[PDB]
């Protein structure tokens, strides 16, 4: 059987549809990232979950498309306005995420937020 989406069996791959969010003078999506690759995931906050690293939210917008749409924090998202955000630098990924260029954007994250998966690293 074909299947088109990413969703294996614990984590489930979601679709985010980010509208333009005027923040201030500056045009943003309305949420931050912590970085992929490029980042470390023995010293990361969200990516102490997989050490296959990748962009995720450490902060969506305090009341905006982000939040409104379906983007959490700490999702991890691997499809990006059809450019995929899976395997791409912070610096990569904060020039398509967090550009002012771009309005609306169709966005898919996996879904990380669960449980018996991301290892406790002594908080849980």
């Amino acid at each position: 059987g074909s299947y088109i989406p990413g969703q294996p069996v614990t984590a489930v791959v979601q679709r985010v549809e980010i509208h333009k969010l005027r923040q201030g003078e500056n045009l943003i999506l309305g949420f931050s990232i912590g970085g992929g690759i490029d980042q470390d995931p023995s010293q990361n906050p969200f990516s102490e979950d997989k050490t296959d690293k990748g962009i995720y939210v450490t902060r969506v917008s305090e009341g905006g498309p982000a939040e409104i749409a379906g983007l959490q924090i700490g999702d991890k998202i691997m499809q990006v306005n059809g450019w995929d955000m899976t395997m791409v630098t912070h610096d990569q990924a904060r020039k398509r995420l967090t550009k002012r260029s771009e309005e609306v954007v169709r966005l898919l994250v996996t879904r990380q937020s669960l449980q018996k998966a991301v290892q406790q690293s002594m908080l849980s």
